[PDB]
């Protein structure tokens, strides 16, 4: 009955009632200022090795939709970039708006996509999901913004299971999705050091936001939109807005790849 969420009584301004790291020294997502981003010749390309990527089941659980990724094996995994080690790819997510105008949880210059995509991945160091969330080198996040334009075709094949998964709780079969099918063609990126962008809060993601968005249609938009917050025969919830807005920086530092 109590858990939080984006509506009037239990949105991001209270989470920090319940989880007192929201008010933290690294809290997620932020603002780019690109003016201030920093050049580090320590930084490597990007390296998503997502060929054996294996895609399980897509899940409704009442604040977004996961795509699920097996993760029991080094099967699609994230290294290079800013990171030391393997990160295991276990599932990707959503955040959107209630209009086109608005709805990623980064912006860039103050500028707002109308979603954004993030892939979720694990430091192999630690043994699992779990433990690696409560380490400050413990997750890799890779945001991917949605930008208004052309509709996205591998982003529609996403969006004709979400009919399966209207409510709370719901999940669908959806096999042989590979991830890599929405990354936009160059791979170039900012990073700082952040935390989850929703309960539990925690202080453990290198965040590595591309700086080329992925399209998307005013049409597919709509879609996201029909999702429930609610499980089936509570009251109807829409699934009209599901970000967190941008947290102070706190002399943080973004740098960029490969400038
Ligand atoms: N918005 S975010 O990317 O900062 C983010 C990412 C993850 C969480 C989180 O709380 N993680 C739970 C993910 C999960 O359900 N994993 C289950 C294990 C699994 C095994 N196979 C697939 N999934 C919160 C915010
Ligand atoms: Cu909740
Ligand atoms: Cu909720
Ligand atoms: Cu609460
Ligand atoms: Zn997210």
């Amino acid at each position: 009955s109590h858990h939080w969420g984006y509506g009037k009584h239990n949105g991001p301004e209270h989470w920090h009632k319940d989880f007192p790291i929201a008010n933290g020294e690294r809290q997620s997502p932020v603002d780019i200022d690109t003016k201030a981003v920093v050049q580090d010749p320590a930084l490597k390309p990007l390296a998503l090795v997502y060929g054996e990527a294996t895609s399980r089941r897509m899940v409704n659980n009442g604040h977004s939709f996961n795509v699920e990724y097996d993760d029991s094996q080094d099967k699609a995994v994230l290294k290079d970039g800013p990171l030391t080690g393997t990160y295991r790819l276990v599932q990707f997510h959503f955040h959107w708006g209630s209009s086109d105008d608005q709805g990623s949880e980064h912006t860039v210059d103050r500028k707002k996509y109308a979603a954004e995509l993030h892939l979720v991945h694990w430091n192999t160091k630690y043994g699992d999901f779990g433990t690696a969330a409560q380490q400050p080198d413990g997750l890799a996040v890779v945001g991917v913004f949605l930008k208004v334009g052309d509709a996205n075709p591998a982003l529609q094949k996403v969006l004709d299971a979400l009919d399966s998964i209207k409510t709370k709780g719901k999940s669908t079969d959806f096999p042989n999705f590979d991830p890599g099918s929405l990354l936009p063609n160059v791979l170039d990126y900012w990073t700082y050091p952040g935390s989850l962008t929703t309960p539990p809060l925690l202080e453990s993601v290198t965040w590595i936001v591309l700086k080329e968005p992925i399209s998307v249609s005013s049409q597919q938009m709509l879609k996201f939109r029909t999702l429930n917050f609610n499980a089936e025969g509570e009251p109807e919830l829409l699934m009209l807005a599901n970000w967190r807005p941008a947290q102070p920086l706190k002399n943080r530092q973004v740098r960029g790849f490969p400038k």
